[PDB]
């Protein structure tokens, strides 16, 4: 039912990625319409005598080439008829099952307009493949109580390397599903996901609040992730003080964003519930700007900015984002290690998860602590200045040079390793193991996502 394809412009989109740096070329793009045509790649790639290498591609957001396939095969996973969603009396609770190339953006669109429903627990920015998401983690200000994206799917559809379609979940071949979860593409592509959903609230009460003191911004961020009433979404920032009193406290301010979804229900308590929440925190006085919007306009701002940065030209740049799990622990360390001393490029986003709302038996890497910190330099360098790029990757190498100096057990999130040692040492000796023997069951020709430099023929 698919085809290949050559035309020099799959070629070129199949070859970059929103890191503008990694450029391998595939020697085909196939434009599946079916998991059968999926599976008759891959089923061709494995029975090969050469084992040509197959990459799913979602919407292209990788940022080191995690999606290339090197004089392979790229799988455009993007997109009819799809799936309602359906109510279920054992989970106690709707699902919907997706392709898993859809776009998260279409995805919600699609819920809403049949009864009123949608994921729990989301990405930042919606423009990103369910298929995508899934093998890394999936996270935003919602994960601290939802858990991330791959804590909300009962089951999937997944082709092998070896080309054979499996459904699997929790009591159905629950090796491919952990696995594959978190997996970063190692043991199959995603065709079917089956997506958790609760009733969509329809506004947000959207806050954010200002602190010159980093102590007390993640006293407050850990005491809000640890909440019944409390916010349904916890994110911060790091900013310079002077791109804006306070000043003469700190040099470096830090903004906490939290938000209040609500209903006609409820509509008449979200006033007095933020009142109540806000009443308990210690940010500056003077410094609360809030804003009520609707559910999916506030779900989708990051693609507000983008249309914005892509009529200036700003968003097709490199971007050497750098993404860690900071142990809590250590995170005091990060302020004058980090924020004020190594630093740049663009937002610095900081914010707590707890742990025990990751399943362990996934392939997510996190650090060994209950409370652990997303700390993400999202830096955009100039626009055709090779220099602007390499001076923000040496700052990422100070970053990663300072944990290790300190014995910071930090975990990259998007893992940008390509070395043996460098993959052993982020997974540990268990975890390793466990990762090594799933390839060997379910890609031993190490057919799949090889631009994330885990495995060799
Ligand atoms: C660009 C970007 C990324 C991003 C973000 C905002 C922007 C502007 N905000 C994020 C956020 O708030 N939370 C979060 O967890 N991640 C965020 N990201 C990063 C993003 O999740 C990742 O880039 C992720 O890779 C998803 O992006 P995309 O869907 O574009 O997928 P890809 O980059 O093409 O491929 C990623 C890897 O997975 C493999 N792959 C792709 N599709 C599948 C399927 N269906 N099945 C199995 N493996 C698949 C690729 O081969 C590659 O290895
Ligand atoms: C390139 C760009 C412009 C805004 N962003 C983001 N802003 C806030 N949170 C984000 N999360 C992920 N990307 C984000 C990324």
């Amino acid at each position: 039912g698919g085809r290949l394809s050559v035309d020099a412009s799959d070629i070129a989109e199949a070859s970059r990625d929103f890191g503008g740096v990694a450029r391998a070329e595939p020697m085909a793009v196939f434009h599946p319409r079916a998991a059968g045509d999926v599976a008759g790649l891959v089923g061709a790639a494995f029975r090969s005598a050469r084992g040509f290498r197959v990459s799913a591609r979602g919407h292209g957001h990788s940022i080191s080439g995690q999606a290339q396939a090197a004089g392979g095969v790229v799988v455009d996973m993007s997109r009819v008829a799809r799936a309602l969603p359906v109510h279920s009396a054992a989970l106690g609770g709707h699902y919907v099952d997706v392709w898993g190339g859809e776009l998260w953006v279409d995805v919600l669109n699609w819920t809403l307009s049949h009864g009123g429903l949608a994921p729990r627990s989301w990405t930042d920015y919606l423009y990103l493949s369910v298929g995508g998401t899934l093998s890394n983690a999936g996270i935003s200000g919602q994960a601290f109580h939802h858990g991330p994206q791959i804590s909300n799917v009962y089951e999937l559809d997944v082709v092998t390397g070896k080309g054979e379609v499996v459904t699997c979940s929790e009591t159905e071949n629950p090796d491919l599903f952990f696995g594959v979860l978190g997996g970063l593409g190692q043991f199959g592509i995603i065709t079917r996901a089956r997506i958790a959903l609760e009733r969509a609230p329809k506004r947000v009460r959207w806050i954010r609040a200002l602190y010159s003191n980093f102590s007390e911004f993640t006293a407050d961020q850990e005491r809000l992730i640890s909440l019944g009433r409390r916010f349904d979404y916890v994110e911060g920032f790091v900013v310079a003080a002077e791109g804006l009193s306070l000043k003469h406290h700190s040099s470096v301010l830090y903004c906490l964003e939290v938000t209040k979804n609500y209903d006609d229900e409820t509509a008449g308590s979200v006033d007095q519930d933020v009142d109540t929440l806000l009443g308990e925190l210690n940010f500056l006085p003077g410094t609360v700007f809030t804003t009520d919007l609707p559910y999916v306009d506030f779900l989708d701002r990051v693609h507000k900015a983008e249309l914005k940065l892509r009529a200036k030209g700003m968003w097709e740049v490199p971007h050497p984002w750098l993404n860690l799990f900071v142990p809590a622990s250590r995170i005091a360390d990060f302020d004058r290690g980090v924020f004020r001393g190594v630093l740049a490029g663009g937002p610095v986003l900081i914010y707590p998860m707890n742990k025990h709302k990751w399943d362990p038996r996934s392939s997510a890497v996190t650090p060994d602590e209950e409370v652990f910190y997303l700390v993400a330099f999202l830096r955009s360098a100039l626009p055709g200045a090779p220099e602007s790029l390499e001076a923000l990757a040496r700052q990422n190498q100070r970053i990663l040079d300072f944990c290790a100096g300190t014995g910071i057990g930090a975990k990259q999130y998007l893992p940008g390793h390509k070395a043996r040692h460098e993959w052993a040492e982020h997974f540990g000796a268990a975890r390793w193991d466990r990762f090594a023997r799933l390839k060997a069951e379910f890609d031993p020709r190490a057919i799949l996502a090889a631009g994330q430099g885990i495995f060799r023929p």
